[PDB]
C-alpha cells in the first residue's frame, strides 16, 4: 500500500515542552522559577502556532527560527517584571527548538519502519533546525523536507504535493504521520494515508490533547513502534 | 574547522560502472555480449556528462532521469544492428542509475565521519534517485540535497550557496568531497574546503582517471575512512 512515511516532527516525534523547559532553566538559572518558565514555554508554543496560522492564511513563509525568536522577545517583554534575558541569551534560548529530544519510542520505531518503507521528515521548521534536531532526537531519515523548500507551511497543499513529487511517489502511496489532526486532514486531501500518534504529554502532565476516535484516520497508535507493527514491519533484535 | 561534509555521490561514493554493467546484463540477458554492453555503459556516462555540460552553459535544469533515458534511447539506436530493447526495458535499464552500489569503504566511512561532522549529499541526480541510491549504496545522511532543489547543476555556484544556506553553515565550514576536480574547484570558489577521493576504477580497470597532485586540494585520499582519520574522527569498533 505505502512506499514512504512522511512525518510531522515537532511534538509528533519530539517532546519539545520538556526540552525547552530544561533548556531554559539551564540558561537562566536561579533568575526564574520552574513554574514561571513552564508558563512562558507554553505561551511560546502558542505564539508559534498563532503566527504560522496567520502566515498560512496570508500565503507567506518566513524563517521559523525568526518566528521563535520574535515570539520569545515579545514574551520576555510580557514577563519583564519577573525576569530578564540578554540579547545573547535570546539566541541561546531560541536554539532550544533545534535541540529537541525524542519520545522514547521514536528512534527504534523509525529504524523498524525502514525495513519496509522510506521515512522522511516533512517539518515546518527550517531546514537547518531539522538537521540539528536529527542529532538531538536521534532521528535517521531517508530524506529531510522543510517548509523552507516550498516557501509554504503545512497545511498548504504545495508542501505535501512537493514532498510527493520530490520523492517520486504517488500521494496514495505516502502515509502521513502526526500527533496533530490538522496535518493529517490536509495530507488526506492531497491523497495520502493518515496515521495519528497519541502524545498525551505533548503539552505537559496537566496539558490539553486532542480527542481522536478510531476510524477517523487510517491508523491510531500510541507509539511509532506500534505503527510499524501494524504495517507488518518485523521487530528489531 | 568544518561543521559539515558535502558529497559528490555518483562515482565519488558509488561504482556506477559496475552497477550499470551488471544491471544491464541482468535485464538484457543473452542478447548482448558483456564487452559490448560495457562499451554502451561507458558511452552512456559520457552522454550524461556532455548533456549536463551543455545544460550548465545554458543555465538550464531538467530531470536527470530524463537525461539518462534520452541518452540511452540515442545509444540504443546507435547499437541497433547489434541488439534491441523494448520501451519497458528502456525504463528498467534507466532504473540502474538509481540502484548504484557503493565502494566498499563508503558506508563505514560515512558512519565514522558522523561522530564529528554533519554529512550531506549534494548530487546532480534527481531527489528521488538519490533517496533510492541511499538504500542500494547503504548511505545514511543528515540531509539529502539535489540539483532539483536549486534548478541548477553543479558546478553552478547557486548549488553550493544554496546548500550552505539550507544547512545554516558558512561555506568555509563546509568540506566538499569528490572524485572530480571540477566539483571541488567550484565549491572552493564559494569558500568551501576541498577533499579529493581517488577512484582509480571509476571508469573501469582499463579506465581513465584524473591526476591530482598533493597540495591542489585540502585533502587527497583513497577512501572515506582515510578522510575521516585525517579529520580526527575516532575509529569504529
Amino acid at each position: 500500500q505505502f512506499r514512504a512515511l512522511l512525518f510531522n516532527v515537532q511534538g509528533t516525534l519530539t517532546d519539545f515542552r520538556s526540552t525547552l523547559i530544561e533548556h531554559g532553566l539551564s540558561i537562566l538559572g536561579d533568575r526564574v522559577d520552574r513554574e514561571l518558565w513552564e508558563e512562558l514555554v507554553d505561551q511560546w508554543r502558542g505564539c508559534y502556532r498563532d503566527e504560522l496560522d496567520s502566515l498560512v492564511k496570508q500565503e507567506k513563509w518566513r524563517s521559523v527560527r525568526a518566528v521563535y525568536r520574535d515570539s520569545l522577545i515579545n514574551l520576555l517583554a510580557k514577563f519583564s517584571d519577573s525576569f530578564c534575558a540578554t540579547s545573547a541569551e535570546v539566541e541561546l534560548l531560541t536554539d532550544g527548538w533545534e535541540r529537541l529530544r525524542s519520545w522514547p519510542d521514536v528512534p527504534s520505531g523509525l529504524e523498524q519502519l525502514r525495513s519496509k518503507y522510506l521515512v522522511a521528515a516533512l517539518t515546518n521548521a527550517d531546514f537547518s533546525a531539522i538537521v540539528n534536531v536529527g542529532r538531538s532526537a536521534k532521528l535517521q531519515w531517508d530524506a529531510v523536507l522543510s517548509a523552507q523548500l516550498f516557501g509554504a507551511y503545512k497545511p498548504h497543499r504545495s508542501t505535501y504535493e512537493g514532498a510527493a513529487t520530490l520523492l517520486g511517489i504517488a500521494p496514495s502511496e505516502i502515509l502521513m504521520v502526526a500527533s496533530h489532526a490538522y496535518d493529517l486532514e490536509a495530507a488526506r486531501e492531497v491523497g495520502a494515508g493518515t496515521a495519528y500518534v497519541r502524545r498525551p504529554l505533548e503539552y505537559g502532565p496537566t496539558g490539553r490533547t486532542e480527542d481522536v476516535p478510531d476510524g477517523r484516520f487510517d491508523f491510531l497508535v500510541d507509539s511509532i513502534s506500534e505503527l510499524a507493527d501494524q504495517l507488518g514491519c518485523p521487530r528489531l533484535g
